[PDB]
């Protein structure tokens, strides 16, 4: 299948070359997967979405996502326009209130919840989390991290946005989970990607058109942009079966367009998502 003018990333993640606006993709489209968006919720109700997203939690007085965050990474999963897995199954866990911050109390929570609630849910495909948040250390919220990955979900983490070493911020330098870097259009890392070693992956973060509250689309900026691009990867691959939850970083990682990205450090991984469509 092909969507053409698409956003930039989409084409990125079905291209070897920048520069092209055409995403290329199997039609199952993630199909029979399901992905949680573990953020402020989504704004399940835009059009773009087709009715396969509904909150399944909430840790504050409402569900609604009154920020935006969410509503925009769950578009860069799997929105119509916006999305790499336009067929999938969209879950919202708001552990972010309608500001964006979160206690890492809360978010561990929503990571355990995931990790059970996907026995509550028909996803023969698979199950993939996208985590869009982060702060500094904290081996409870790697641990946690790294528990819903056990479990059987495909985890998928911001490196953040501090021009910095991962390694000082959770989950992101949880090492069994899928650590996910920021590129721009031009395939230069972005300006405020973290990067380091604990890297698995870089997807399209800069400038990043996606779904808004109040049924609208903006684009904006971070490693919360590219994390869901992977995500969203990660169950087109599902469906496809051509991995799985417990492999699908490594696969990414495998099948990566490899040496594109410019001011990489030396010692982080220049690989950035691509679905060999």
């Amino acid at each position: 299948a092909a969507q053409t003018n698409a956003p930039w990333g989409l084409a990125r993640i079905s291209s070897t070359s920048p520069g092209t606006s055409t995403y290329y993709y199997d039609e199952s489209a993630g199909q029979g997967s399901c992905v949680y968006v573990i953020d402020t919720g989504i704004e399940a109700s835009h059009p773009e979405f087709e009715g396969r997203a509904q909150m399944v939690k909430t840790y504050y007085y409402s569900s609604r996502d009154g920020n935006g965050h969410g509503t925009h990474c769950a578009g860069t999963v799997g929105s119509r326009t916006y999305g790499v897995a336009k067929k999938t199954q969209l879950f919202g866990v708001k552990v972010l209130d309608d500001n964006g911050s979160g206690q890492y109390s809360t978010i561990i929570a929503g990571m355990d919840f995931v990790a059970s609630d996907k026995n509550n849910r028909n996803c023969p495909k698979g199950v993939v989390a996208s985590l869009s948040l982060g702060g500094g250390y904290s081996s409870s919220v790697n641990s946690a991290a790294a528990r819903l990955q056990s479990s059987g979900v495909m985890v998928a983490v911001a490196a953040g946005n501090n021009n910095a070493d991962a390694r000082n911020y959770s989950p992101a330098s949880e090492p069994s989970v899928c650590t996910v870097g920021a590129s721009d259009r031009y395939d230069r890392r972005s300006s405020f990607s973290n990067y380091g070693s604990v890297l698995d992956i870089f997807g399209p973060g800069t400038d990043i058109l996606s779904t808004w509250i109040g049924g609208s689309t903006r684009s904006i900026s971070g490693t919360s942009m590219a994390t869901p691009h992977v995500a969203g990867l990660a169950a087109y691959l599902m469906t496809l079966g051509k991995t799985t939850a417990a492999s699908a970083c490594r696969y990414i990682a495998d099948t990566a367009n490899k040496g594109d990205l410019s001011n990489i450090p030396f010692g982080t991984v220049n690989l950035l998502a691509y679905n060999n469509y």
